[PDB]
């Protein structure tokens, strides 16, 4: 039977899509597998290839500053992985077919871990649970910061989309939005 551990062996030996050869280390992601909250961002970006870990830059940075700072929580007590676990070449946007190789490894990592929210950070990673879901997908902009219904096998999951961390490096307005979802989040987090 299948486990985040297989995952992760699957993933680091992969070579089901063609990103495979621009790679330093794939990356399957990590955390906690009874987590309640399970970050998917988008892609690797070039820290992450070369530390074989998601979201640590300056964007990942950011990213464990809120959940520590707004949560209350530390990163090895939620689940963070991506959409696409290795890095596009020169950093483009993952393609459709690479999507359609890699997603199954989340989709997989969804079924085993069944958090109680799931934060997609950015458009690529909302889009694509979005058409897990059956959600329409207009843009990012206009569905972040919103709680989504996804019901999943036995569960209700709660998908909340807001902005990608490297999104608000450098535009305090973004970051103050991003701050304030993950307030929601909070709170969605700690209600029964
Ligand atoms: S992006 Fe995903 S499917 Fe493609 S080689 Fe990497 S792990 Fe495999």
């Amino acid at each position: 039977m299948d486990s985040l551990e297989k995952i992760k062996e699957e993933v680091i030996s992969c070579k089901k899509c063609k990103l495979w050869q621009f790679r330093t280390n794939a990356v399957p992601g990590e955390g906690y597998p009874k987590a309640e909250i399970m970050f998917v961002g988008e892609a690797p970006g070039e820290n992450e290839d070369k530390e074989g870990r998601p979201f640590v830059g300056a964007a990942g940075k950011l990213l464990t500053q809120m959940i520590k700072e707004i949560l209350g929580l530390e990163r090895d007590q939620v689940f963070i992985t991506n959409v696409v676990k290795c890095r596009p070449p020169n950093n483009r946007d993952p393609e459709e077919d690479e999507i359609t190789a890699c997603s199954p490894y989340l989709d997989r990592q969804i079924d085993i871990i069944m958090p109680k929210i799931i934060v997609t950070l950015g458009r690529h990673s909302t889009k694509y649970i979005f058409s897990k879901m059956g959600e329409n997908f207009s843009s990012i902009t206009k569905v972040r910061g919103k709680s989504y219904v996804w019901k999943y096998k036995e569960k209700e999951i709660i998908v909340f989309p807001t902005y990608h961390p490297a999104a608000a490096l450098y535009n305090p307005n973004l970051r103050k939005i991003l701050e304030e979802d993950f307030k929601k989040i909070r709170e969605l987090a700690i209600t029964p």
